[PDB]
Formats: C-alpha cells, sequence, structure tokens
C-alpha cells in the first residue's frame, strides 16, 4: 500500500 512519507513514492507493493 502506497503511502509517502520516508523514501516512499507512489503505489508501491502493501
Amino acid at each position: 500500500t502506497w503511502l509517502k512519507k520516508r523514501r516512499w513514492k507512489k503505489a508501491k507493493x502493501p
């Protein structure tokens, strides 16, 4: 499940 907060970006896996 996306989130984007720390290193996270667009939709990425869980």
